[PDB]
């Protein structure tokens, strides 16, 4: 079996092999990445993602998120407090404040340890889920825009035919702004690419281990977990590596930089922060090897987990048992 500890790997595609998205996935499954639950990919250095960033402070955050814990250092929830819009410039400006800035520190170890120890006490704002991309229309390789649609894997494999169009999101981030401990919707995969900025840090559990994240997050987190059992997919719980490693999690850790694609592959649960402002690209895909994920992947019925009507087919033609259970929670 490859990659029987569950190690995070790292790729260097040539050119040739950047020339086919599903085919290059295939190549790292097959050398065991998956295990993992996270890879990183690392583009040829030929490649660019865009010519220019100039003028990226015209796009609108229509609804910045100010992220407000409770709990202890290591074990906290977090919820998300509205606020008026604003633009990225706007938005930079008050990363790069005396307020929000990142700290002086010595290295990553350093900074992480900053992390864990003082983010409860301030509350980071950000940019979250924003439809749009940044890659050129020009760019023909891996750009986030022009990947083959999940409905269209899902059409293909199962032969249904199905409503709904996925397209990409953006993220602005700051110091201290934290992605909390999750699967993807229906156990799909992820590709995330930072387009520009400072890092983001990243801690993944292994697919064959994430019920006992599931378990450890139910024991604490009562309140939260009595009301849903699926209440992972709320988004809103963390659990530092302390805590992971006081309790037996399996789970690694890695430093995505500007220019860098990850991937996240199904069922692996992870979290993360940024070190200061930057911003992101993300979209959901799949593979063949995904459908039986999707046919098993828990569902929030509560609820609190709203996500977009792309959803409703793949519960409808994957899951009909669950079907209107689910539906009666949205
Ligand atoms: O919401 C997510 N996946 O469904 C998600 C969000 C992030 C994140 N990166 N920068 N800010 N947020 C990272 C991984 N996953
Ligand atoms: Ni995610
Ligand atoms: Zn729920």
């Amino acid at each position: 079996a490859q990659n029987p500890n569950c190690n995070i790997m790292i790729f260097h595609p040539t050119k040739e092999e950047f020339n086919d998205f599903d085919k290059y996935i295939a190549y790292m499954e097959s050398q065991g990445a998956h295990r993992a639950g996270l890879a990183k990919i690392i583009p040829p250095k030929e490649w660019k993602a865009r010519e220019t960033y100039d003028n990226i402070s015209e796009i609108l955050i229509a609804t910045p998120l100010q992220q407000v814990a409770s709990g202890r250092a290591g074990v906290f929830t977090q919820y998300h407090k509205k606020k008026k819009a604003m633009t990225v410039g706007e938005y930079r400006h008050l990363a790069n404040s005396k307020k929000y800035q990142t700290p002086p520190h010595q290295n990553f170890e350093d900074l992480e340890r900053k992390y864990w120890k003082n983010r409860i006490y301030n509350s980071p704002i950000y940019g979250a889920d924003i439809s749009g991309s940044l890659f050129d229309e020009n760019t023909k390789q891996w750009n986030l825009g022009h990947l083959g649609t999940i409905q269209d894997l899902l059409e293909k494999e199962c032969g249904v035919v199905i409503e709904g169009v996925n397209t990409p999101y953006l993220y602005f981030g700051m110091w201290k702004t934290t992605f909390a401990w999750h699967t993807e919707d229906m156990d799909l995969y992820s590709i995330n690419y930072l387009h520009l900025g400072e890092p983001k840090t990243w801690y993944v559990v292994p697919p064959e281990h994430g019920q006992r994240l599931e378990r450890l997050a139910r024991e604490l987190f009562p309140g939260s977990s009595r009301g849903c059992g699926a209440f992972l997919r709320h988004k809103v719980a963390l659990i530092s590596p302390t805590v992971l490693k006081e309790n037996g999690i399996p789970f690694n850790r890695i430093t995505q930089e500007a220019g860098e694609f990850m991937v996240t592959f199904p069922y692996g649960y992870h979290a993360g922060f940024n070190h200061g402002f930057n911003c992101a690209e993300a979209i959901n895909f799949a593979t063949p090897r995904w459908i039986d994920y999707g046919k098993m992947a828990s569902q929030c019925s509560c609820g609190e987990a709203r996500v977009t009507f792309s959803m409703d087919a793949f519960v409808r033609i994957l899951q009909p048992e669950r079907y209107d259970l689910w539906k009666r929670g949205q």
